[PDB]
């Protein structure tokens, strides 16, 4: 599978669904629909940790890489699993929308660039290791 596409077809999906665009994003999809879906849920179940985000980030586009690093390593302290992978593209999602709000639209540039740089390189083994996205696909499709 390519990581670069789940994290471009995920962020326009996100994006375009609530009014936002992505010039880059603009257009195997089994995965694409069950992380679409799963997302779509783990946005509905933590609503609130959905507002808190968008509501504290202050992102500038001088700190916006930090604030990723920041969360994605707390995200993943205790150990990787599917739904924090999950969280860890509707973090991603989140971070792309504030971008737009606060006027710093070629932020999502960069942040689709760092999540996919932390599949390739942070979460790879961890997701080849247990199964790949085939063994997402089976377990939540
Ligand atoms: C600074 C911070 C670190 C502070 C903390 C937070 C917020 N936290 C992050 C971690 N979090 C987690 C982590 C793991 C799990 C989990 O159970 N893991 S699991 O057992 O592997 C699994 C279990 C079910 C599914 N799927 C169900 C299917 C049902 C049928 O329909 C398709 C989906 C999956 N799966 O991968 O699909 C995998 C989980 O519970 C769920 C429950 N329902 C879920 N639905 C989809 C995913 C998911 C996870 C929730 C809770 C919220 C921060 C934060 C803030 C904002 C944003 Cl925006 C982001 C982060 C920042």
């Amino acid at each position: 599978y390519d990581n670069r596409e789940i994290v471009m077809k995920y962020i326009h999906y996100k994006l375009s669904q609530r009014g936002y665009e992505w010039d880059a994003g603009d257009d195997s999809e089994v995965v694409h629909l069950t992380l679409r879906q799963a997302a779509d849920d783990f946005s509905r179940r933590y609503r609130r940790d959905f507002a808190e985000m968008s509501s504290q980030l202050h992102l500038t586009p001088f700190t916006a890489r930090g604030r990723f690093a920041t969360v994605v390593e707390e995200l993943f302290r205790d150990g990787v699993n599917w739904g924090r992978i999950v969280a860890f593209f509707e973090f991603g999602g989140v971070m792309c929308v504030e971008s737009v709000n606060r006027e710093m639209s070629p932020l999502v540039d960069n942040i689709a660039l760092w999540m996919t740089e932390y599949l390739n390189r942070h979460l790879h083994t961890w997701i080849q290791d247990n199964g790949g996205w085939d063994a997402f696909v089976e377990l939540y499709g």
